[PDB]
């Protein structure tokens, strides 16, 4: 519950991207993250934030709170409209991406629980969060550019 709190009590990472609150990734991936995604915000006007946790206290899944976070973070059509947050539990290895509809819809339904089924659980079941990540990361930008797919782990 204190992550669960903590996560969303303190806002979004404005200029991290990320909330890494398993303490999975590493100081050069974050950066790599944030690289990447700010670049995704200037170039698209869409924000996308990552979330690590190792468990939720609620019977709750990843998209509950996913959605909880975005509400808490963007609590306006106007906000939350090109965001989107991804979710991991590391502890369950289980995903879960939301946003608002642009977001939604710059990346699609097939990308998005393509990243959801295969990246994130097939990576960090393999212990690779960092992977996990920044692969989803660079697959949710191709979507979003309307690059080709590069497909799952």
């Amino acid at each position: 519950s204190a992550s669960e709190f903590n996560i969303l009590n303190d806002g979004p990472p404005k200029e991290t991207y990320v909330v890494d609150d398993a303490g999975v990734l590493s100081r050069v991936t974050k950066s790599d993250l944030k690289k990447l995604l700010s670049d995704l915000e200037y170039r698209k006007k869409m924000r996308l934030n990552f979330i690590t946790v190792r468990k939720l206290t609620s019977k709750a899944d990843a998209f509950e709170y996913a959605d909880q976070v975005l509400e808490k973070w963007y609590p306006s059509m106007e906000e939350g409209n090109n965001k989107g947050i991804v979710v991991l539990i590391t502890s369950q290895k289980e995903g879960a991406i939301t946003g608002g509809p642009a977001f939604i819809e710059a990346v699609g339904e097939n990308i998005l629980d393509a990243t959801v089924s295969e990246n994130l659980p097939v990576l960090a079941t393999d212990e690779k969060y960092n992977e996990a990540v920044y692969s989803s990361a660079k697959r949710l930008v191709a979507a979003i550019d309307g690059q080709p797919d590069p497909g799952g782990p």
